This record gives structure tokens, sequence and C-alpha cells, in this order.
């Protein structure tokens, strides 16, 4: 499915490649759902910078105001962070750097919350050997573990949802999806126009995250879904 996405800072919708796209995230999300979106994605950039300032009241309002599951990320680093987001009504919590830095801890989260409640977000850069290297961010060096190695760490605790961002493409998703058909992969990044969505058809990816292109008015959620369904 198409997964429309917003990045939020202090209640403001922003573009990242910051750019202010206004303070109306709820009407934007509601119109995404109205066009047929079955899942939405939010990144809490304020919370990512300071967990104490996690935008829980806002997230609560946004979740209540739409009729579809929302997955929410942004510096989710502790068990308490996960629990708080689920309590606020989020469907799935998106875990990034902590899934790389403390796998034994995150394995425990799978046991506690269930694999349906957790999405592992992995940034991948392909090195000069052609290996899919995991990095915790776009501006930090590789962390010394491959995508396959980290996926295989979490398979025994029932991993089901993985969000993959290429920070170094179609071939990447074709490869990983074929290797792990029991995992539902989501793609993030690279969507500049409607043809980019067509290109991911048939790769095996289950979800396509779309953010910037919708804000820029390149195409609508309805058009994206029509494209995805072919």
């Amino acid at each position: 499915m198409i997964i429309p996405a917003l990045d939020l800072i202090g209640g403001t919708v922003v573009r990242v490649v910051q750019r202010d796209y206004g303070n109306d995230p709820l009407p934007r999300l509601q119109d995404y759902a109205a066009q047929g979106a079955g899942v939405l994605h939010l990144v809490d950039l304020t919370g990512a910078k300071d967990p104490a300032k996690r935008q829980i009241p806002l997230i609560k309002t946004l979740v209540a105001g739409v009729n579809v599951p929302v997955q929410v990320g942004g510096g989710v680093r502790t068990e308490e962070d996960v629990a708080a987001l689920l309590k606020a009504g989020v469907a799935r919590v998106v875990i990034g750097s902590t899934a790389v830095k403390s796998p034994d801890v995150v394995k425990g989260w799978f046991e506690r919350f269930g694999a349906q409640a957790l999405v592992l977000a992995l940034d991948v850069r392909i090195d000069e050997h052609g290996t899919k290297q995991v990095a915790v961010s776009g501006w930090q060096e590789n962390s010394g573990v491959s995508l396959e190695q980290l996926v295989e760490t979490y398979l025994p605790v029932g991993l089901k949802h993985v969000l993959c961002t290429d920070i170094s493409n179609v071939s990447l998703y074709e490869e990983v999806c074929a290797r792990y058909p029991q995992i539902a992969f989501q793609s993030s990044g690279g969507i500049g126009d409607i043809d980019d969505i067509a290109a991911l058809r048939g790769t095996g990816v289950r979800g396509v995250i779309v953010g910037r292109a919708l804000l820029e008015g390149k195409f609508t959620v309805k058009e994206a879904i029509q494209c995805w369904q072919n």
C-alpha cells in the first residue's frame, strides 16, 4: 500500500531533503485518508531531538482524528518511549538507531509489545563491495553490520515490519524482499514523481512511504494508489 508521511517539528509540517509547510497536520492527514490511504506515517522531529519533548498530546489528537493506523517514529530509544506512544493510540512504533545499537534490548520489546506493534527502520548505504551496510543516520559512518545480518538477528522474535531507506535501489528492494518473503518491507526515499512508484511495483515491497512529493503537489494520494494498484 501507499503510506503517506509527515515530518513534524513543534506542531509544524516540514520538508526535509527545513521548509515550513504550515501548521495544519490534521486536515492534511484526514485528506490523505479520504483518498483511500490505509496506513499513515509520522516522524516526530521534536521528540527525536529531545525525548522529554515528545509531541504526545499532538500525536494523540492526530491519531484520534483519522480512522487508519498510524506508525510513529522519532528518537524512540527506550521501553518507556514505546509504551507511551502505544498508550497515546499509535498503531506501530518505528524504531531506528536503538535497533542497531542494542539488539538484545529491542528483542525484549518484541516479546513485550508484539511484532505487530514495531517497525524497524534501517538506513542502508551500499559500499564499494556492494554490501548493504546499515548506518544509524545519513551523516554517520557505517556501523559494521549488514542489512541481512541485522534482519536475521530479529527473525527469531517474529520480525514482520521493516522500513528501508537507501542513503547511498529498485534492485535493493528486489533482493531483500526475495530473501525474506515472511517480512513486509516498506520503502522510504527516492519518490520524486509518479513513475518512481510504478518502478517499485513487482519488487515485492509491501509499503511505499511517500512524503515530500505529496507536499510539493507532484501527484495526489489517490493518483499514487491508482498507480500502485495498476
